[PDB]
């Protein structure tokens, strides 16, 4: 051990450390500076950036031996605090740079380092700095972060007053549609919002820390578990196995379709008889620290009989493949789509037909914060779980029978969280922590490392797809045929539903009167399927939007004009036979047209012999809602202090549940003149917030936004004075009148799609958009650079523009990843950010352009649709269409790795 | 466990706690708010004061169940931080209210609570508030704390500008003699100085926490130790016993006098054969936390044969008493005092003689911070100990042979510390932590609780005393006889030396030509003797100063005039035959006289039938230095940045080692124009600071102050340019000239007192003072209230007036405790602050008056003497003399408990 006397955030610290210890651990654990965020732990994400003697370093890869006596360290806590914000922190707030907020401390500390060395950077200088310092963000698409740096620099340079970093209320006093900052932004930019791992450090002494004993083969029969050596190891309390589970030890898919051949109870909580994928949790070590639990977990011995594993859909779907879940065929679900007339004769007599085989793979979510959860037994006898769940009520019912609790005896709460992008539509760690809390009676905390986040959370499910179009010479679509195979890994939850998305979204955007198709879901031993932003659209619309370009090529027609000819107009129906609710695609195409033509001309002029430029188009469509007559609930409560609490379970991945609530309520409460800072939101909790439903399906703004609107309308009625005006809280309480008022809303016009035909009216509100990608391909290396993305977006009406702009930039960046670099195919190689192709700042163009073409929705609150998933519906199709434009090469199977592109160029 | 969402220092905290947990533990351990200081842990000291929903509460006695959802908590960290100080914190700094600083956060938080309820308090309102809230201070005497509250309130009230709370540099630029604030004050008032227990919380995961297995009888032969149950208990690593000690397992007294009958190696590190006092450490449990170590320590079984214990000096000194240390008589040392002619004939022929038997007991130090230390093996192979040692070099040599290390292999460092008042002139926990670090190879931390601080640290040693005077009718002293018996408990360290103090200080202040006396030291089984501020003078001068009043009474002379007649004047010698170095007592008496006469008149006028007022006088004298030719060393270093570091081992109990260094160096460096903020001090460290010696004997200002002066003079010579002016660092470095320059100083004129006669010249500088106490006795109850204290003090020249004023107020308050309420006699009853008679604010008058009558010392730096122990030399004699003045009752045996006073009143 060594004494080190240093200065941290301006205060002399008399430190006692192990010279081998990581600075991140010292700062977080010994000094309580949990504003230093840790994600990857491998020096790849910059979340743990700190200033050390004037240099920006990653604290997770800086040992204490590199910190000299007398060193100066700055963390986010030293940059500024609430009520003493630095210009960078004010700028972040103003520009909406904190979505999940997990990367915000590291970017801000890194930026301070930049500005201390270059007071007046160009935008390009800012991008070069964040690239060099590995500052990664999965939410924002980087552009808002650069905007914030530039604004702060101008203030620091005396070129503009600091007061201009503070939001100015619009003239009308309306925050709906404005850039009003989100309530959680100050806490995020100051490092004072506690995420799950931060909460773990601030839990009491009694708390047990868990480590997973995980399968290191993809498929096996389990013969036994020997814990004897682990029990003798430092700090070890106990080891938990399936024997300690008090219920069924299975997670239920809950809404398993009746035509599914499996019962939906296939997923274990702790493996008993079998390993179904690499990483499966077989046991939990409980110890005094994460480090001691992990060390002991390595000594637990599992006796296994390894079985042949099926690592892709086609492999597992073979007619003679062995049943992974004995008694259920590996192909466990099929969804037909049967619209209009038989397609065979129409294809035979059509002027033109095209066909393609496409593949979209196992995209990894890659939030900067790896999964984390904790649980405890309350003094009320109930089991409490605090996790990254974005469907607290959903998950309660998915896990309660398995853990052995009635629903009233379990409470699920959503912690502040550093992004999910859908992986938390699935249970991950909730049942594990519940089982351990119940078995030990003690508080328990489980943190995944980044390898476990990659290997042992669910993934976008690969789809192998064949799609065909028949059309007239003038471009009018006549018919479509479709076939898709969905590799869902071993656990069925929502796999059938994902497969149904193919019937709804393959070919969406166009009038197609005649469709015949079939989706099939298959169990495999690769990673189980969890929702990933877009949930079947990124697969479906990659195929159809690439195929539209192929059809345009075969017709000798411009691909934007082919889309114009076919885009939904009054009278048309979507693939499930439903009329669209608004008709904005022609408007969006007309507004994009001159920009597209100019981009074509620029690409022609600026192309060189070695660097070929191209422009690509696609349409995107997705529903806002869960299928059928989805619903939500909110309570609007006038508090004694005159503030209003809007109680919901709107789960915040980081997308903006806080600002969605405040902005929607503010608009609904305007008759009573309620200031936005007086409106409070509630963190999701199954005991004390209503069942607003999950934050999946780009649904909350529509469903919970409407419920909030109705609750607030009902509160206004409750407060109305006869003669005009409004009663105060004290007046209502004196009259023994209610102050907490419910609102509900249901998407009553919706129906579930039919099991035989696929037809129905699954959503009452959709999102619509048109993408344009501008790319350069180096034809010597095959490397593609995306130079610009544009999204024409119809969101109906914006609740908050900082929220929507950011959602779109984030989704476009994930689209660039999906197109060019991202997969989870190789269990080890793809288990790091860099290995799996995470997009760092230089991979995302600074030119991300949005054009809102909003057509107010009949059923949306104040006319709003959702936004969340719109920007990832088909940006990757636009990008691949642009590669084709540039070079003549079509990539059919994502991603467009350089070698793959080169092989196609040279064929 | 329960979730609690509350606000702490203005920030929302999502807390997870045990409802039974103490708020102090939650704030310190879970939230890292170590500005919440914990001392007593029993709700008696206020150090852990926090604001909870507008009320000031003691966090160590507030369970989390009393903290409601939505509660607001403020700690010192929420009051203000460095560079954002609250007016209370600025005022504390300006008024010198932080000495050790341990109580400062709690007083400041408590004061904020006061001012939030009463914006314009009277001084009396402030005293009532701190009494009610149990805010205890052992350093300051409370008056500076009240001054600070009043000044802050005026600013908060807009009656004066906040800038007036900031120190204004004197016209001359001289900080010597000024009220310049101490360098450590900002850290103390903000809770950002880490004391030993705070450092323990910020140590790494690997650190083992220790608990003592202690004797629960006063005297025994040990037969065995059974650790088997303790080893099976939660979190337990190992148990350490004498078998694990690698050296002699004895602490050496090091300077044991040759005429001592014992070898000075009597004290074990871990008991082997015997228990010698209640509390002796027999074993150490090493565990993952203090709580787990303590639980397991209760299960360690010690097999003992209890022996009859001698619990007082007279008991152990009986001719037939059994030897506690077999082979050494219990009375192990005698010091004669033989000055001038045989006293018997002079007593026989004298006009008047008086005699008395007096007792001063086992006063407990009662710092607000209980003992704490830690140790580790450095990467350099050396053992490091960080503790409350106020003699790091001394303790290194006292413990190295016992722990089994050569001196170069052990390093002792003084942590910031919350007061000692002498108990840390002894080793307490240093050898214990060293043994455990060496045995385990791991860092170890040991915190005593307040019961252990009381029972198992050393104490003022009781003295049973008989003193006699012979005098002429005119009051001229002719002769003195003296006999004293010193109960030193079982461990000999510095016991012989303490006994020698009796020869030096009984009767000090007066010319007494003929003295015959004898001091004897006896081992007992009550608590071992450690220095307590005054170190033999409080005993010695209680006897002589009470006896002077008895002599005045028998002569019918005023007691101030009897002192005037006899006080040292040129030609006189002190008891050891040495001429005083200055003669300030007549000056001080003349200046006090009218104040004394006025106080007598006020007491006559304001006395009632039931409440009798009195006035009492005493003189105090003590040396500044260790005996003989004491010495110190300092290094003055010009740093590259133009600052100057003055390297010393001046140990800071809280008295002001920092400001002593800065002020002394500033004065010495004035020719070169060095600003005070450019002068740095060093925390004591045996490897990297010179052997400046211990902070005992009121010696550092003289000895180390002189060494600092000489070092700085030598640095000026090193920096001098030919032609005039001074070279800069860069100029000296370019010329390959030295920048780190040594200075030494030795008290060359001093000699050790003789073993046969007691005569010698032990100190070259003394401190001199005259006390006046004003008291009221309730003759129905026997309760004495001290209404005023005055000290005329000759300190030569003041280094810093905030430091000296505070030292005097602190010592006067300890004098009130010693006189009226304090003892450690009953092992259990006296093991709490309240039980042992700690003086809370109402016990200390707001009227504490100082008058400096400074006569510059020939050998002091810039003429300075020490101050530390002067104010505790005899204030308790003045107080008892005042009780006599009021009521006619003399208390001979301290303390003057009410029942004792009543029995005397009614006799
Ligand atoms: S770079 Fe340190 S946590 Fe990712
Ligand atoms: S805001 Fe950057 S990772 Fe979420
Ligand atoms: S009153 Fe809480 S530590 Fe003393
Ligand atoms: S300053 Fe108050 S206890 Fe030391
Ligand atoms: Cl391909
Ligand atoms: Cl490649
Ligand atoms: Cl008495
Ligand atoms: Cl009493
Ligand atoms: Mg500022
Ligand atoms: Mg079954
Ligand atoms: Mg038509
Ligand atoms: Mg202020
Ligand atoms: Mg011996
Ligand atoms: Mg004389």
């Amino acid at each position: 051990m060594i004494q080190k006397v240093i200065t941290v955030n301006g205060i002399e610290q008399n430190l006692f450390v192990d010279a081998e210890a990581l600075l991140s651990d010292v700062l977080r654990q010994q000094l309580g500076l949990t504003g230093v965020k840790v994600g990857c732990e491998q020096g790849q994400c910059g979340a743990c950036s700190v200033i050390l003697d004037g240099k920006v370093v990653r604290a997770c890869v800086t040992k204490m031996k590199r910190v000299a006596d007398g060193a100066q360290i700055t963390t986010i806590e030293g940059v500024g605090q609430p009520e003493n914000l630095h210009p960078l922190q004010k700028a972040w707030v103003l520009h909406g740079g904190a979505q999940c907020g997990f990367c915000s401390p590291g970017f801000i500390v890194s930026a301070k380092g930049l500005l201390d060395t270059n007071a007046d950077p160009s935008r390009e200088d800012v991008r070069d700095w964040f690239q060099k310092h590995r500052n990664a963000c999965r939410c924002t698409g980087y552009k808002p972060l650069v905007d914030a740096v530039m604004d702060a620099a101008a203030v620091i340079n005396g070129k503009k007053p600091e007061t201009d970093l503070e939001f100015k209320m619009p003239a009308d006093g309306r925050i709906w549609g404005s850039k009003y900052p989100r309530p959680t932004a100050v806490a995020k930019v100051t490092g004072t919002l506690d995420y799950g791992a931060d909460l773990g450090l601030k839990m009491p002494a009694g708390t047990l820390h868990l480590a997973m004993v995980q399968a290191k083969v993809s498929h096996a029969n389990i013969k036994g578990i020997d814990t004897s050596e682990a029990l003798t190891m430092p700090g070890v309390h106990s080891v938990i196995t399936h024997k300690d589970v008090k219920g069924k030890n299975r997670i239920t898919g809950l809404i398993t379709f009746p035509t599914n051949k499996g019962d939906g109870w296939d997923r274990p909580i702790l493996c008993d008889e079998k390993v179904f994928q690499y990483g499966d949790c077989i046991a939990l070590v409980c110890a005094d620290s994460e480090a001691n639990a992990r060390a002991a977990a390595e000594k637990v011995k599992v006796d296994l009989e390894e079985l042949p594993a099926y690592m892709s859909g086609p492999a597992a779907a073979a007619e003679d493949a062995i049943e992974i879940h004995p008694g259920t065929p590996n192909v466990y679900f099929e969804q037909p789509i049967v619209k209009g007339e038989d397609t065979g004769p129409i294809f035979a007599s059509a002027d033109v037909t095209v066909e393609g085989d496409f593949y979209v793979g196992r995209q990894p979510h890659m939030p900067i914060e790896p999964d984390v959860a904790f649980a405890y037994m309350g003094d009320d006898g109930k089991c409490y779980i605090h996790s990254k769940s974005i469907g607290v009520h959903l998950h309660l019912y998915m896990i309660a029978p398995g853990v052995g609790l009635e629903p009233d005896q379990l409470v699920l709460v959503a912690n502040p969280m550093g992004g999910t992008f859908g992986y938390k539509f699935s249970p991950t760690s909730e049942a594990l922590v519940a089982v351990a809390a119940m078995a030990t009676g003690r508080p328990v905390h489980l943190r995944y490392n980044y390898q476990q986040q990659q290997q042992y959370t669910g993934k976008r499910s690969p789809w192998e797809m064949n799609v065909k179009f028949a059309a007239k010479k003038d471009g009018t679509l006549l018919a479509m045929e479709s076939d898709w195979l969905v590799d869902h890994g071993p656990y069925s939850e929502f796999g059938d539903l994902l497969t149904l998305r193919g019937a709804q979204f393959i070919g969406a955007g166009y009038n197609i009167p005649n469709i015949r198709g079939l989706g099939r879901t298959v169990a495999t031993n690769h990673v189980w399927g969890s929702a990933f932003r877009g949930y079947g659209a990124p697969q479906s619309m990659f195929a159809s939007e690439c195929l539209m370009d192929m059809l345009a090529e075969k017709l000798g027609m411009d691909p934007l004009e082919l889309r114009y000819k076919n885009a939904y107009r009054p009278g048309d129906t979507n693939p499930t036979g439903q009329e669209p609710e608004v008709f904005s695609l022609p408007d969006m195409i007309d507004q994009l047209r001159p920009k597209y033509q100019a981009a074509l001309e620029k690409a022609q002029k600026e192309s060189t012999a070695t660097h070929k430029k191209g422009v690509g188009i696609s349409i995107g469509v997705y529903g806002s809602g869960l299928d059928g007559p989805d619903a939500s609930e909110a309570w609007a409560e006038l508090n004694a202090d005159g503030t209003i609490t809007v109680h919901t379970a709107w789960e915040d991945h980081g997308q903006g549940a806080d600002i969605g609530c405040v902005g929607t309520a503010h608009e609904a409460l305007r008759p009573m003149g309620v200031a936005p800072e007086k409106i409070k939101f509630t963190w999701p909790n199954t005991a004390t917030t209503p069942n607003s439903g999950p934050s999946g399906g780009s649904r909350q703004q529509v469903m919970t936004g409407n419920a909030i609107r109705v609750a607030c309308e009902n509160l206004l009625k409750a407060c109305e004075k006869p003669g005009g005006g409004y009663y105060t809280y004290d007046e209502l309480k004196a009259a023994d009148k209610p102050t907490k008022i419910t609102g509900n809303w249901t998407a009553s016009g919706a129906t579930h799609c039919d099991a035989v035909t696929g037809l129905g009216k699954p959503f009452v509100v959709y999102m619509y958009g048109v993408f344009m990608a501008e790319v350069t391909v180096d034809v010597a290396t095959g490397q593609t650079t995306v130079d610009g993305m544009t999204l024409m977006a119809d969101l109906g009406s914006l609740c908050n523009q900082l929220a929507t702009d950011g959602q779109i930039y984030g989704g476009l960046a994930q689209g660039i990843g999906l197109a060019l670099s991202e997969d989870f195919e190789d269990i080890k190689k793809h288990a790091t950010l860099v290995g799996a192709g995470f997009p760092f700042i230089k991979q995302i163009p600074d030119k991300l352009d949005i054009v809102y073409v909003n057509h107010p929705r009949p059923d949306g609150p104040f006319g709003a649709s959702g936004v969340g998933e719109l920007p990832l519906t088909s940006p990757h199709a636009a990008i691949i269409n642009a590669i084709k434009s540039a070079t003549g090469v079509r990539i059919y199977r994502l991603p467009a790795y350089p070698e793959k592109v080169l092989e196609a160029l040279k064929a």
